[PDB]
């Protein structure tokens, strides 16, 4: 009976590690998905979500600074990261170069403003030196599933995504793909966070021991994360 909040870039593994754990311990996972920042206002307006898995490690901090935390529950189920993707298998070059040179008219990305994923692509475009020449191509997603979906659809050439939404067991399994080197963006750290509702529920302790075990470990570096 644990509800959980999830950035989207976790929906697939967390639907996949839900299967397990309600076989494995008798809780039922029930999950709602979006961006990071929506879910903290929610979480702050007193949503019933129990378990935060943030797609950063900054939000359940500043949750904590708030009051909304169960102090020492906090810690890293996931590190994810960011790939410059198309469907396209011509389009989106291994170096990246299409973002230098490339003829592409939109660019999507996450909604920087609450999407840890979003604000990483900010970041590698501006350390890349390409801010202002991208700038009025990006077009955002309230998450970044929904990023991912401009790009699946045809409404967008490319974008950044999660390697999560690309990724087999070892290896991107789709499109063109641009793995956006770590130096250029702040490590993509998502911390998972007991919420005050959540201090003394069983389904939620027994949750995060879970995504500390071993056969969610081993679906989380299935989807491309790292641990
Ligand atoms: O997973 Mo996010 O918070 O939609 O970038
Ligand atoms: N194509």
């Amino acid at each position: 009976e644990v509800q959980v909040a999830v950035a989207a870039n976790f929906t697939a593994p967390i639907q996949a590690i839900a299967k397990e754990f309600e076989k494995d311990t008798g809780h039922r996972l029930v999950a709602a998905y979006g961006a990071t920042g929506q879910f903290y206002t929610q979480i702050k307006n007193g949503a019933p979500f129990q378990v935060f898995l943030s797609a950063d490690d900054s939000t359940p901090a500043k949750l904590e600074q708030e009051g909304e935390v169960v102090p020492g529950s906090r810690f890293t189920y996931a590190i994810g990261t960011l790939a410059l993707w198309s469907p396209k298998a011509g389009y989106v070059d291994a170096e990246g170069e299409v973002l230098k040179s490339g003829s592409f008219r939109h660019l999507s990305i996450a909604n920087p403003k609450t999407a840890p994923y979003g604000l990483a692509a900010t970041q590698a475009m501006d350390k890349l030196g390409l801010a202002a020449t991208l700038g009025p191509k990006l077009v955002e997603g309230q998450n970044i599933s929904q990023a991912y979906q401009f790009v699946s659809s045809g409404n967008a050439e490319l974008g950044f995504v999660a390697l999560s939404q690309i990724y087999k067991d070892g290896k991107v399994a789709t499109g063109s793909a641009w793995i956006v080197p770590t130096e250029l963006h702040d490590p993509i750290r998502q911390d998972a966070v007991i919420l005050n509702k959540g201090k003394d529920n069983a389904a939620a302790k027994a949750l995060v021991d879970y995504l500390k075990g071993a056969k969610a470990a081993a679906l989380i570096k299935s989807y491309g994360y790292e641990l």
